């Protein structure tokens, strides 16, 4: 596949800053090198230089609003620039608030995209239902058209125009959903497969329904926003909000392998990797390695094996 | 749901005494507080004061018979008292021998109850087939009507009257069944889903069949006797008889979530939690936390989220 | 069942020598004693005394060819001798290169056998596609009739005559397949269930298809070549080539339990156990214990329980 790597070292969508070390540790793990080792065409668009906004007081309870709204504004333009180049944007990020810009810029070039959200959380809190005030747990609320008229005018986000409908998104891996968020889920009819549905149906069936749900009417570009805490912390411990009983390594790879096989993947997000939170150097390596594996699976690496179109027996 | 918490700090159903610290550590973990945080009506019936029986020599091979038969005699009356109050009895116990009193007192008020037994073992040894002599591995033998005429007159249990038929009980999670016990299983036609059936069908199907098996003829009150060693020791290490290859955290929560959803749960047992056996303080916290999670799932906590009947967008 | 234990302490099929300690640690774990504790008829054929071949330079890239071809030549005759005795050969080995002799000797007495290969790898590299030069990752290439005319004349293997067709073998657990190997897989139409198919179908379905695939036309003797790295390294860490995201303990036991139940098992291989690679003594015990469990499952030990044909209630 043909990639367009974008490093997004941002963390003001939440409290812990070590998250902006993601683009760095993932690249050192050899991500670019490994993609090239596959049938991949890769162009590194560099790490976006996010400028600090000293004067950025809370909007009510919402923290670092201008800083966050700016980082997504900047990211949105990069993602659109890479999608204009006929490449699949790979946003190596910090916190999940960057999804607002990622999905926004992608939808500018492909308004009919579908979103698959792998995460332990729904991240659909509005500035008024949030209790933490952290914008990384509110990205979907800014993107959903149906919630337009319920999101206040928060400093830094005037440029935002909801681009996805409640019916063009699927959640996979949920296990820590706030009360208001759940109300949103059932009220707007959002499709999701929490860990309970995964336990009941199996990831094989969960992926069949997910893909049918989004591509059954007609094929459309796929945006995969992957929060590494969607996977169990025994796989990705170095993340800010781990929740036990998560998706397995195998399930993580199954999800992505199936997405790749659709040939419809066009936008990907690898988020919330925070090395600074690894209890040990191995926990850091375990988290980074899992993130790389999931990434490579999105672009072709198959557990059954891969081979070029040639005669190996010669 | 409406609870009736009963602390049962008893351990003479087996060798290790640290098991009577269960009611204590579970309460300190905030169990009562967490239930109230949910749509739960809770009444703490206190910890039953089990009096020591100094003169209690073995009945043949059976150990602490009078002490065990008395603790279940006492528990049975409490469980019936709470069921008379129109509440779901939550027996926070020590060893599983207390199930004899738990199921007995529950059946006094609801003779038509069905039992779901989550455990690594069948606990169906009779005083004559047991090899350890520990009564916590014999509770079902005292309750099954079909085995009446095969259980000797053991000091301390004259008050017992078998209350459940071999066909009103389902086992989930089996992986360490004694030879005599297995003979009992196949001979009395007891329905069970060992770890092999779980591997074959998946916990989703296992729960569908379990619930159909017990409620298909007609709806009837459900008694869930949960031995924490039913789950793999990587989740509940602090328990006296761990067996590898157990139910996962997710499967544990799936089982209970499905039980709750039946609206038929009326009696629950959380057994065999022994803090004193945790290799480290974290193993203790891991065991206690898992037990609390399983408990909350029995009363409504859903992994997909929970919300009150109000308008959150306001 | 009736066993014929053969110890094969060989390791020249790969770099690390600690692998020849397998027959020793497995026996000390009480394997023979445990089999006898079951309805098993066991005869220990001893540990094959592999003589060192000082003069054994590489054949091109292939290492220790004469040493490896000799060890399998010797093993093949033992396996045939045990199969002549109407016993199920249990080859406790070193590295997987010994499979060439194991399957070869078994097929001499039962030409119509079927092979089930549990492994993280396909071990189907030819002397020309291999990149490591280690013969333990090439055993199947020597056995497949279809690849005859593609395997060079390697010193030590002239005695070999391919005995199995590409259609009489099934792979379970694959997750690290080389490019040439994959080309072989798809070209010869080899049936396999990588970790992706296991994730999709579940081990229950995977075993149903595996067994139907091999025994549907007609019942035929089963040869199970089990590489302990087929299971996840959280279960069998002490092995030379671990790959994350492997089969679970439960899945491992399910596979074997189902094989046993066919009553068709006639040859088994327990390979790649290397104690010297255990980070700690517990990792060694974890690996050894898992290997023993898998072995006992092949011969009857059932997780639901086992009982003799007698009346236990008496
Ligand atoms: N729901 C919590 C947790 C947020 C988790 C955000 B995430 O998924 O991006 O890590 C909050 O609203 O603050
Ligand atoms: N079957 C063994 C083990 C007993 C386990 C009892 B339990 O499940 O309550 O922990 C015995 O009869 O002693
Ligand atoms: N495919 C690699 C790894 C070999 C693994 C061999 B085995 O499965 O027997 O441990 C090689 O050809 O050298
Ligand atoms: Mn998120
Ligand atoms: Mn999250
Ligand atoms: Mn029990
Ligand atoms: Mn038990
Ligand atoms: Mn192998
Ligand atoms: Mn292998």
């Amino acid at each position: 596949r043909t990639i367009g790597i974008i490093g997004a070292p941002f963390s003001k969508g939440q409290p812990r800053g070590g998250v902006e070390e993601g683009p760095t540790v993932l690249r050192k793990a050899g991500l670019l090198e490994k993609l090239k080792e596959q049938e991949c065409d890769v162009k590194d668009y560099g790490d976006l230089p996010f400028a600090d906004i000293p004067n950025d007081s809370p909007f009510q309870i919402v923290k670092n609003p201008r800083s966050v709204g700016k980082a997504s504004e900047q990211l949105a333009g990069k993602v659109a620039e890479v999608k204009k180049n006929g490449r699949i944007s790979l946003v190596l990020g910090g916190d999940h608030s960057l999804a607002i810009g990622s999905i926004s810029g992608h939808a500018r070039v492909h308004p009919d995209l579908g979103v698959i959200w792998v995460d332990a959380h729904t991240d659909i809190n509005t500035p008024l239902t949030t209790t933490s005030g952290n914008l990384h747990g509110q990205p979907v609320s800014f993107l959903l058209k149906e919630l337009k008229g319920k999101i206040p005018d928060v400093p830094g986000f005037s440029w935002v125009t909801p681009c996805i409908s409640a019916k063009d998104i699927v959640y996979i891996g949920l296990r820590d959903v706030n009360p208001g968020e759940h109300y949103i889920l059932k009220t707007l009819g959002i499709k999701y497969f929490s860990m309970t549905e995964v336990d009941r149906l199996g990831i094989g069936k969960v992926m069949e329904e997910t893909l049918s749900y989004l591509l059954g009417r007609k094929k459309r570009p796929i945006h995969l926003s992957f929060d590494v805490d969607g996977l169990d912390p025994s796989f990705t411990p170095a993340t800010g909000t781990p929740v036990v009983g998560g998706l397995t390594y195998r399930e993580g790879l199954y999800i992505t392998e199936e997405i790749y096989k659709t040939g419809l993947l066009s936008g990907l997000d690898i988020m919330e990797v925070n090395p600074s939170l690894g209890k040990t150097p191995e926990e850091v390596t375990r988290t980074v390695n899992t993130a790389v594996a999931i990434t490579l699976a999105c672009f072709g690496l198959a557990r059954e094996g891969n081979h070029k179109p040639i005669d190996y027996l010669n």
